[PDB]
């Protein structure tokens, strides 16, 4: 599923993102949006590493889920990789949720660092009613 912007920024509300470990629901907004442009089922294969990106935040099979193909991987969400590839995004949000209780953050993502950090990211949410 492709979320239209606000569409998005309501569902992340109402599961909890705002203000999670001290991020914005501005900055998770961001973040999806240059991840994977709000596409649910969006995959990426990391020819270097033999990893792959899953979901609307792109989560790595080498630390977050399991794919089963990935060596040296550990699955610290519990999940296997499929889960990150639904319609329905709770399992995702539980898994952005678990990558953030680490110490870096929302830095965990290095597009969140291109791209959002010390912006103004007001404009992913603005007249979304959040």
């Amino acid at each position: 599923k492709v979320f239209e912007r606000c569409e998005l920024a309501r569902t992340l509300k109402r599961l909890g993102m705002d203000g999670y470990r001290g991020i914005s629901l501005a900055n998770w907004m961001c973040l999806a949006k240059w991840e994977s442009g709000y596409n649910t089922r969006a995959t990426n294969y990391n020819a270097g590493d033999r990893s792959t990106d899953y979901g609307i935040f792109q989560s790595n099979s080498r630390y977050w889920c399991n794919d089963g193909k990935t060596p040296g991987a550990v699955n610290a969400c519990h999940l296997s990789c499929s889960a990150l590839l639904q319609d329905n995004i709770a399992d995702a949000v539980a898994c952005a949720k678990r990558v953030v209780r680490d110490p870096q953050g929302i830095r965990a993502w290095v597009a969140w660092r291109n791209r959002c950090q010390n912006r103004d990211v007001r404009q992913y949410v603005q007249g979304c009613g959040v």
